[PDB]
RNA sequence: UAUUAAUCUAGAGUGUGGUAGGGAGUUUUGGAAUUUCAUGUGGAGCGGUGAAAUGCGUAGAUAUAUGAAGGAACACCAGU
């Protein structure tokens, strides 16, 4: 019942979650990899993103919708499947707006794995 | 060569004049980010891996927005 809002395209790099939101808070719905029915490590693949973006954009869109601004955040793959699903989708793509967390050297990451 | 009695400025210092620095200690201040807590939207997974399983989740997690608390370290500048 809303024509612009914000999608929230998170990448980790294990799975990815797509949020469509009211422009402030609010989200109004979302999907994921999981919830899609991929399990395990099916889940990082950037098909699944797509898969995801696509179902929420078709939910949105026909909850009526025009004008999107994309947040990006995460460092995942896929991190373009969804850009190009919901451009494909064809709402009206504003901004392309990224933010995924960046630390100014705070805090102490975990060990490195070998 | 050593000792003694002296002179000299070229070694080494001092003064005046230019001058570059993440040199050091003490006392205040700041912003990103993680975590926890509080309050809204939401509804089945999140997390993790070579693949999974312990684990967290309908007592409403992950996500999203606002606020508070505290701790540690100070992106970019940053380098033939
Ligand atoms: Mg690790
Ligand atoms: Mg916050």
């Amino acid at each position: 019942n809303v024509s612009s809002g914000i999608i929230h395209v998170s990448c980790s790099p294990n799975n990815t979650i797509v949020s469509a939101s009211d422009p402030g808070g609010n989200v109004l719905c979302w999907a994921s990899s999981g919830t899609m029915g991929f399990k395990g490590s099916r889940k990082k693949t950037p098909y699944s993103a797509g898969i995801a973006a696509d179902k929420v954009a078709k939910t949105v869109k026909e909850m009526g919708m025009a004008t999107v601004k994309l947040f990006v955040k995460g460092t995942g793959r896929g991190k373009d499947t969804a850009i190009r699903s919901f451009a494909n989708a064809g709402l009206s793509i504003t901004e392309i707006n990224e933010k995924t967390p960046i630390p100014h050297n705070g805090c102490k990451p975990p060990k490195r794995p070998r």
